[PDB]
DNA sequence: TATGGATCCATA
DNA sequence: TATGGATCCAT
């Protein structure tokens, strides 16, 4: 997979240029988001482009989470204290890791988004909450760009649609990364779809 | 319907105490969110409680919207300049009205959220954007409470679930309203899901104003 | 290729 | 029991 678009707040740029741990942290996330391949036999991510919204999205996150977890030792589904300790409501963020050296400690929160675009607003808010309460020093969201999302399940998170809201992160170290497939062709298999929501396969007890 | 839970930021409290137009705005919203009644013929809103998620959410909003639009002159689909003009990306606000008393104008943005809880974060962030850029002076979000939502379409926005995030509206005038039915019974018809529960009512679009 | 939903899923 | 995801829908 490729990182095509990217927004980095002023506070995040300052860390990326002056702090090694954030540079290391940033390096590990980029290499991870680029990891997804398709099909399993390929070295690159190719998206089937037969029709609009033809591919499901479930398998996309796999390799990204494997590298982050297995190789980089990141923590999956990390619950925030503000959420499950104090307020006792809401779930954990996708990934989290503590970058340490000497007395310095940098905590990075992150969310990978292939859920509905509205789900990305929650993700941004959770990370904003975690940043406000001093649990993470940097927040990062990963999501497909519109060109790629056009071939994925209708209404999934796309960089361009969440973009008008990036400013709601002012004064806080945040980074938004939009990813894209390396090739677009009808020579590959369709990424399978679930029976979720309004899929013709979902059980609807109303008709 | 009943308004059972509510969070009012301190900035909104102040406006509600010192400003009569904001006081009027609130009362129109309050009366509108209490207007829904199940059995169109019924006095109050009784919700069928036979199963988990047994009712659709669309008809629940009809009376509230209709009172705000037709009786109180609120408009639907007010595009924000920051979104329509500057960023040229993003949809409009759900309900909008400009209050006037002489030289004073009070713009109130409001979203009636019966979408997925994740959609509520979009609603709040959009009102926050309108607020931050001085396009509105007060934001309002209507949503059922957890107990009511248990019998509504799975994962619908609910007061308690958005609650952890109310603090993100800090330093800005915002109102969160949680409503609930007056009764739960199995002898009232199910609120239909899908197209059956869609009203083909023409709404008062802001674009069609003067 | 726009946009806020409405609904049902999968895991706990 | 609760919570983050995923899939189409109506305009
Ligand atoms: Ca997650
Ligand atoms: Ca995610």
């Amino acid at each position: 997979m490729e990182v095509e678009k990217e927004f980095i707040t002023d506070e995040a740029k300052e860390l990326l240029s002056k702090d090694k741990l954030i540079q290391q942290a940033y390096n590990e996330v980029k290499t991870s988001i680029c990891s997804p391949i398709w099909p399993a036999t390929s070295k690159t991510f190719t998206i089937n482009n037969t029709e609009k919204n033809c591919n499901g999205v479930v398998p996309i996150k796999e390799l990204c989470y494997t590298l982050l977890e297995d190789t980089y030792n990141w923590y999956r589904e990390k619950p925030l204290d503000i959420l499950k300790l104090e307020k006792k409501k809401g779930g954990p963020i996708d990934v989290y890791k503590e970058f340490i050296e000497n007395s310095e400690l940098k905590r990075v929160g992150m969310e990978f988004e292939t859920g509905n675009i509205s789900s990305a607003h929650r993700s941004m808010n959770k990370l904003l909450l975690g940043l406000k309460h001093g649990e993470i020093d940097l927040a990062i969201i990963l999501m497909p760009i519109k060109q790629l999302a056009y071939y994925l399940t209708d209404r999934v998170t796309n960089f361009e649609e969440l973009e008008p809201y990036f400013e709601l992160t002012e004064g806080q170290p945040f980074i938004f990364i939009g990813f894209n497939a390396e090739a677009y062709n009808s020579n590959v298999p369709l990424i399978p779809k679930g029976s979720d929501g309004m899929s013709k396969r979902s059980i609807k007890k109303w008709k």
